[PDB]
C-alpha cells in the first residue's frame, strides 16, 4: 500500500513555520513498511530551506523457523543485517547536513533528539528530549545484540545506517556474532547443545531466546536532514531503501557431536521507495516504489 497525508502546518515561533507531511508505503509480501515524516522546515532568517526527514516503520527480520522433524542436519534464515538509506538526487542545490545517530552505536537502545534553531543551525541531544519554542524530532528504536554503523557511501548526497548483529549470547556463552570460529565445533551462535539427543530441526537455541533483530522484526528510526538554497530549482528525488540481509544458520550430527554454521548474505529483501519532493509547497509525491527478494525461504 502507499499513502500521502496532506500538509500539516505550525508556526513554531514568530520566525520559523513547520510544513509537516507524512508518506508510508509498504511491501506486504516482504513485510517491510516506510512511515517518513517530512518536516520541512521555513525560517525568515535563512535562505535555505531544511527539511527534516524521519524514517521509521518495520522491517521484518526474515526469520524462517527450522523444521522440528529434520534430523542428521537442520538451518534457517535469519534476519543478519538491516539497512536504510536516503539519498537525494536531480537537484545539485540539495545536500544532507546532518544526520542521526551520527556515530557508531552498540547501546541496547538508540534515543536521540535533533534540534532545529533560528539560524539554520542543527542540533543534537541525546536522549527524548522536549517536543519543546524549537522543531525537534526524535529517534528511538531498540536493537539489543546488534551494532549501528553508517554506511561507507554516506557522502553529500547519500546517507545510510547498517543494523548488524553484534554480540549474540547464547545461554550464557559468547558473544556470538556471524563469523564465528570454532575448529571443532563451528559457529555455535544458534546451536542447541554439543550433545544433544534431540533431532537436528530441534537442536537450535529456542526462539525467545534469540535477539528480537535476528527472529522478529526491526523498527528504525533514523534521521537525514537535508537543505536547499532557496533560489535552486524547486524540485527533488528523495529515494529512501529499507533492507534485510539474511543469514543461513545450520546444525550438523557427525556421529560424535553437533556442529552449527554460519552462511552469510544467503538472502536479501528490499523496499524502495521514490519521491519527489516539492521545496516551494512542501509537499512530497511518490514517483514510484519497487520491493523484490532474490533467494527466498530455504
Amino acid at each position: 500500500a502507499q499513502h500521502i497525508t496532506p500538509v500539516s502546518e505550525k508556526k513554531v515561533d514568530d520566525k520559523i513555520t513547520l510544513y509537516k507531511t507524512t508518506a508510508t508505503s509498504d511491501s506486504d509480501k516482504l513485510k517491510i513498511s516506510q512511515i517518513l515524516t517530512f518536516n520541512f522546515i521555513k525560517d525568515k532568517s535563512y535562505d535555505k530551506d531544511t527539511l527534516i526527514l524521519k524514517a521509521a516503520g518495520n522491517i521484518y527480520s526474515g526469520y524462517t523457523k527450522p523444521n522440528p522433524k529434520d534430523t542428521i542436519s537442520s538451518q534457517f534464515y535469519w534476519g543478519s543485517k538491516y539497512n536504510i538509506s536516503i539519498n537525494s538526487d536531480s537537484n545539485d542545490s540539495v545536500n544532507v547536513v546532518d544526520y542521526a545517530p551520527k556515530n557508531q552505536n552498540e547501546e541496547f537502545q538508540v534515543q536521540q533528539t535533533v534540534g532545529y534553531s533560528y539560524g539554520g543551525d542543527i542540533n543534537i541531544s541525546n536522549g527524548l528530549s522536549g517536543g519543546g519554542k524549537s522543531f525537534s524530532e526524535t529517534i528511538n528504536y531498540k536493537q539489543e545484540s546488534y551494532r549501528t554503523s553508517l554506511d561507507k557511501r554516506t557522502n553529500f548526497k547519500k546517507i545510510g545506517w547498517d543494523v548488524e548483529a553484534h554480540k549474540i549470547m547464547n545461554n550464557g556463552w559468547g558473544p556470538y556474532g556471524r563469523d564465528s570460529y570454532h575448529s571443532t565445533y563451528g559457529n555455535e551462535m544458534f546451536l542447541g547443545s554439543r550433545q544433544s539427543n534431540l533431532n537436528a530441526g530441534q537442536n537450535f537455541l529456542e526462539y525467545h531466546k534469540m535477539p528480537v533483530l535476528s527472529r522478529g522484526n526491526f523498527n528504525p528510526e533514523f534521521i537525514g536532514v537535508l537543505s536547499r538554497k532557496q533560489n535552486a530549482a524547486k524540485k527533488s528525488k528523495i529515494t529512501v531503501t529499507y533492507q534485510r540481509e539474511m543469514d543461513r544458520y545450520t546444525n550438523f550430527w557427525n556421529q560424535l557431536h553437533w556442529i552449527g554454521n554460519n552462511y552469510k548474505d544467503e538472502n536479501r529483501a528490499t523496499h524502495t521507495s521514490i519521491y519527489e519532493v516539492d521545496w516551494e509547497n512542501h509537499t512530497v509525491k511518490l514517483i514510484d516504489t519497487q520491493s523484490k527478494e532474490k533467494n527466498p525461504m530455504s
